[PDB]
């Protein structure tokens, strides 16, 4: 139980990626605070496989895009709990497109949740994190951002801004003792994989040495590496979990 | 006359860097289309030096994080020259604080301007570089996207961002024979730069010394020019050895 | 106990970070088998640190340079324990020195004990594991490894040369579900560490983000997250521990 | 003519990769001082296609690996033609096999030659060039050493080594302002269908294309990068 009574948040808690991180953190005795912005269903249900381990929850709805929201969001946090331990900033999307006939609102949106919503909420914990003299920040980044990829050129971007911004992080909070990094996932089974075709699949997994999507507890359980004492001289890093894909 | 015929577009092309890439690629034959954005003088300072290497040259006010003055800017640029051969993205700012205290609108004019700009200009000249099936993209990233910098959340954010981008960008355009790829400028000297914080800096440089924007210049034509057509996809650094 | 029943070989095990990795891993309820040259008194104290976690420990004579002590040395890890589930190439050497000055026995000592034996003994295990369908190999590098170091041209080439090896053995033997990746530290504090001089640790610590040196357990916990299943996505990687010396 | 009056000595010249860059480094004025180790009959080939750019040429039988060669060669070069302001590291084997098959010998050969070479003929030429307070050190590399690649343990240990080295050499040269750099050749025509997938531009390099890239490195237009490898791939290794 690594982290007995640590207070984790996780922005994009309600589905997929952020749940099961919320899930495994829980496991491992935190208690949670997560946002959702779209899905209240899917948040309620979050918080009751989370309150299954014991540990206290709360949702609470924010849109990471928003400097409005994710102040009130933090500030909530603090209020709740006191203190913020661990942030992990999975909230992300996609808008795929080509290059050449992207529209901007689809390069913004993507940008804006993506990158911008990353240093929003980064913006908003750091003093807490300072004062506590302790705190873990895991960005969620993707291989993609670390090789590009035809028809998501926003969404590498973005990735590639956010690992960027992960060492940034980590140079200006390393002094008080704040340990900054990024996981960056390859193909996981996930709900965007689920939508894509047998040829496509079969490119994509093709790429992968382990010859496999991965989970997403293999995600979770990098998330949990990262979170813990067990990585406590780690800071600045980038994980990739792909299988292989980029070495 | 290693560009003899060829257009280049430069963003930023109005002073410092962006200038010395403009006359460094006039001197090798290229034309020059050039923006600015608040120094129509300095712009004006530029064109004179391009023409003197005998070449054509015209600039034009455009702010590359306005998709409507991006796509004046290339329309513009195909009516004087004809077509365009390579562009140099190399428009860029910096709005420094520590994150913790970093105002939405600093955070927003870099990347829009840094990042957003480059991906507007990106796409405007890319159905013009496919149909001709040749072309050459350069962006100017910073050795700071790569290895990170306290009080720079926002540029770093910006220049890796672009670093990310031009991958995208090279294996999109690849199939048509188009080549992209970054330069990362380390410590150059310009009236930016020209304390002890110059010390502290030079401390990090193998070459014990600040570079020359002729020095990114060369690496900007080198990666314009034929002697590069087998490198895309690639960032090079050109930083004393500041990171390796 | 997250290693119950597996078998751990440590090169290097008799001393330092290898021994500390040896012993992390014997508590995670790993046995142990490991090798030493010279006098076995660094060895004896292994063994014995490793026996008080209740798991069953060898060591043997063997130089990893040395193809017939290789294939003998993993011959009797099979005698003994039946299997190997996690090899840790830790073996390595120093023998600094300017170019200029460099004597050719420099070079070739560190090259043939450091990447030389890194490719030895993966040899001597991959058939091994690769009819298991399972098994983890976990290579020590150095941040100096990715980024160079005056004086140690040698050293560098080195651990630059068994992360780029780390790389095609996961190459390789990814399809039998093998993990193979690299761990590079970075200032790892001694019993000397606290002997320097003030002017020689503010140097050193001048370079770490974290402003301290490290545990040789920050690197053997590194180690153990390799050698789980809590990493059994992440092939072919390197891990740096080195407080945010290279970003 | 970028390089007029320079010397160039050129490691592997006599076939390939190092003949064209000898050429093209000869093409902007360098005189040219190469080794061959098997290939008499190639360098003189290569000596002849130098010699057409009207300056001096001269080959040499060396074995890199064997530090009583490099030691003659590079004594040689500098009885020759006085001085040394470019080495090209460019000699290099390739011994392919499965980790589990390879032999010791393969992987020693290839470590020897491609690595080890690399280390004494930077050691050799250091002592003239820091003397010199110039120089350009360009090591050959390859992409495989970024990322590595089934079948090529001993070669992709070599070239990731060399790269390693190029960054020590790089700090430990800087000081006397003498530039060490790596080009990281990817799929190049040399004297199918799955290598092409591999390669965004759609088509093997060529020995020009690594040649350019040499020269670029050797030259005043670089002379602020150090420390760097050069990918030349075709967007192979992003
Ligand atoms: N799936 C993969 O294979 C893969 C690969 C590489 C990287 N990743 C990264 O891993 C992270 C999670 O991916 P996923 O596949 O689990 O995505 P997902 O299933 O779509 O879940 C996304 C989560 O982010 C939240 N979110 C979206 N927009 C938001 C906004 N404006 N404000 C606040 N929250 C917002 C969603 O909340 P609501 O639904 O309530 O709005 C949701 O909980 C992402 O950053 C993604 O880029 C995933
Ligand atoms: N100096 C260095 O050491 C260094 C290091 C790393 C990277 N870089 C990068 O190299 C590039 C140029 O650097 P520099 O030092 O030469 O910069 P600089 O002298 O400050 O010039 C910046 C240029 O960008 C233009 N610009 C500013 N805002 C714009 C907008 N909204 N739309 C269009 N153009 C705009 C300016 O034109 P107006 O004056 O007309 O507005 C100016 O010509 C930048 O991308 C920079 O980030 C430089
Ligand atoms: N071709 C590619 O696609 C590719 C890809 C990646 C990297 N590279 C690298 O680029 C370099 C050139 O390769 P290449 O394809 O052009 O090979 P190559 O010329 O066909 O043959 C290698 C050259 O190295 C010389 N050589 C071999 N062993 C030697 C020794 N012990 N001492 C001295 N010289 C020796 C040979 O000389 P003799 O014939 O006289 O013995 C020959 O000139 C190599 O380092 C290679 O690893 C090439």
């Amino acid at each position: 139980m690594t982290l007995q009574g640590k207070v984790a948040v996780v922005t994009g808690g309600s589905r997929g990626i952020g749940r099961d991180i919320a899930i495994n953190l829980a496991k491992e005795g935190a208690n949670i605070f997560f946002n959702y912005n779209g899905s209240p269903e899917a948040a309620e249900e979050t918080a009751k496989l989370v309150a299954e381990h014991g540990v206290e929850v709360e949702a609470m709805k924010a849109n990471v895009a928003i400097a409005e929201d994710v102040d009130a969001f933090f500030k909530q946090a603090i209020e709740r709990f006191g203190r913020v331990d661990i942030l992990v900033n999975n909230a992300g999307i996609t808008r795929d497109n080509l290059l050449m006939r992207m529209k901007e609102d689809e390069w913004d949106d993507v940008i804006n949740i993506n990158l911008k919503g990353t240093f929003l909420c980064t913006k908003a914990v750091s003093r807490t994190m300072m004062k506590q003299r302790a705190g873990k920040i895991i960005n969620m980044a993707s291989v993609v951002g670390l090789i590009g990829n035809a028809g998501q050129a926003n969404y590498v971007a973005s990735k590639a801004g956010v690992i960027g911004l992960t060492k940034t992080t980590a140079r200006e909070l390393a002094p008080r003792g704040i340990n900054v990094n990024a996981v960056a996932p390859g193909f996981i089974t996930t709900d965007m994989t689920d939508k894509l075709d047998e040829k496509t699949k079969e490119a994509m997994l093709a790429q992968i040495p382990l010859g496999a999507y991965g989970t997403t507890e293999d995600i979770a359980n990098a998330v949990l590496f990262l979170a813990s004492d067990a990585s406590k001289y780690i800071t600045g890093q980038t994980l990739s979990v792909d299988g292989g894909m980029v070495m």
